[PDB]
């Protein structure tokens, strides 16, 4: 029963907003605005995407601008409002971005053999006194933001279903804003427990943002699709095809993109469909009562 906002049409039944055929509704911007997902300080990813965005500019013939958005809500609103044209949305926000911002997802990173994904992990710091999930009872649990799968919705569902633990009764929730804030907060002993994306954790460890001896894992979830990449529904069809081509034609070898994302096992972009690959996420959304009320 997934529903797009009534400002979009879904004539072909693939659950994503159709490209308009009224030419007055299409946009052909002279500057394409791109945003990666704020799982971490976007300053970390500015140079990571730089060469990729140069290739995108050459492929599309447009100027390209990196938008260092700081929260999921701001990123969703920017695409809904027409200011953001191409984005990677965090896994947990793809259904909301599809429904309320007209996001058309088409690709996801994968390993060289086509395997993909990340898991939620619940982490503490060594010596915290929190040595398994059950030890969280009566204490605080750090979440990232309410649109996060691994940072809020998946751990809330797992704790309620498998550990008989609900926020406000069995633990007190706190919100850090970002995976990196949660991971840093655990490493610095601000948080005794946090639910985080282990892909982000591994790249932060590789970049020496935190050290291995500062973090202990207490739980690892099932595997989820990673960040979904896509386009605002109302760019001209010709431009959308060129953007997709730019994603698949970019040569990763020797680039800052490969240097970063090889640290969570990625090597390429592969096609996905929202209907298939995000089914597990829509179910976790429904288990948390998510409505997709765009307001
Ligand atoms: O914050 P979540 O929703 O778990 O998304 C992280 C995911 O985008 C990592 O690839």
């Amino acid at each position: 029963a997934f529903q797009l906002d009534s400002r979009y049409q879904d004539n072909d039944g693939d659950l994503i907003a159709d490209i308009p055929s009224d030419e007055s509704k299409l946009v052909d911007p002279s500057t394409l605005v791109f945003a990666y997902t704020p799982v971490e300080d976007p300053a970390v990813y500015k140079e990571v995407w730089s060469e990729f965005l140069d290739h995108l500019a050459e492929t599309t013939g447009k100027n390209v601008q990196f938008f260092p958005v700081q929260s999921n809500a701001a990123q969703i609103e920017a695409m809904r409002a027409g200011r953001l044209h191409i984005a990677g949305f965090n896994t947990g926000s793809n259904p909301l971005a599809v429904a309320c911002a007209g996001f058309r997802p088409f690709t996801m990173m994968a390993a060289a053999d086509g395997s993909f994904g990340y898991e939620m992990e619940i982490i503490s710091y060594p010596g915290s006194g929190v040595n398994d999930v059950e030890d969280i009872r009566g204490g605080e649990l750090a979440f990232t933001s309410q649109t996060s799968n691994s940072g809020f919705k998946a751990p809330s569902a797992i704790l309620k279903a498998d550990y008989n633990m609900i926020a406000g009764e069995d633990f007190e929730p706190v919100f850090s804003g970002k995976h990196d804030n949660s991971i840093l907060g655990v490493a610095n002993r601000d948080y005794k427990a946090a639910a985080v994306a282990n892909s982000v954790l591994n790249r932060m460890l590789s970049r020496d943002v935190v050290s291995e001896d500062q973090i202990v894992s207490l739980y690892k979830s099932q595997t989820f699709p990673t960040t979904g990449y896509g386009i605002a529904h109302n760019l001209t069809p010709e431009l959308q095809e060129k953007i997709q081509d730019a994603f698949f034609s970019f040569n990763w070898e020797g680039t800052a993109l490969e240097e970063e994302f090889s640290k969570s096992g990625e090597a390429q972009f592969v096609p996905i469909t929202f209907k298939n690959h995000w089914e597990v996420i829509r179910k976790i959304d429904a288990a948390n009562g998510v409505a997709y009320n765009c307001r």
